């Protein structure tokens, strides 16, 4: 199970268990960078307390429609991670929150020890992640799992072409990488 954990919380933002993919815009990868499809699963959310959208299904047929079958998208995950929104704030801590993050990020790409000229192509991959971050802006609703706090694991999330729910926005080299497999072992 490879992770990637935030750098400001520590909490897991993705796991290889859903849809990671590298950054393909028209014609051209992102570097450094990675985007999150929507694929529309069914949840068990059951609808007793909180009908979710609540909506009258009139295409697709009649008299065979009866659906309890939540379709939402695999990485959020209402009954599972459960993302929790966050409007446009654009203030003063959500600004500083803006530089720590980068700051942070920054740092993680110092403290993974990498060799210097792979180093010099990790810190290229840097003002591309606040290029394209900066990119999606304007348009991003702002997600945190239940577990994520606005200054700790802020998601930049919004909806391209072909998504049906929040696509979301991730830093691929930025965060901690963590790869479970080898738990207890003694590589020498």
């Amino acid at each position: 199970m490879i992770v990637y954990k935030d750098v400001i919380s520590g909490d897991e933002v993705v796991s290889d268990a859903l849809k990671i993919t590298p950054v393909m815009e028209g014609g051209e990868e992102v570097p450094g960078l990675f985007e999150v499809d929507s694929a529309m699963v069914a949840v068990g959310g059951g609808d007793i307390d909180i009908g979710c959208g609540n909506a009258f299904g009139g295409a697709g047929d009649d008299e065979g429609a009866d659906d309890a079958t939540q379709k939402e998208n695999n990485v959020s995950g209402p009954s599972s991670f459960a993302y929790t929104a966050m409007p446009f704030s654009s203030k003063g801590e959500f600004k500083s929150w803006v530089k720590d993050y980068v700051r942070n990020v920054r740092q993680a790409l110092k403290g993974s020890g990498v060799a210097v000229e792979d180093i010099k192509k990790f810190m290229e991959e840097a003002p591309t992640f606040v290029k394209w971050l900066v990119d999606k802006y304007d348009d991003l609703e702002f997600f945190m799992s239940k577990s994520m706090n606005p200054d700790a694991g802020l998601i930049f999330s919004y909806y391209k072409e072909g998504a049906h729910c929040p696509t979301f926005v991730y830093v691929k080299s930025g965060y901690k990488v963590v790869k479970f497999l080898e738990h207890h072992h003694h590589h020498h």
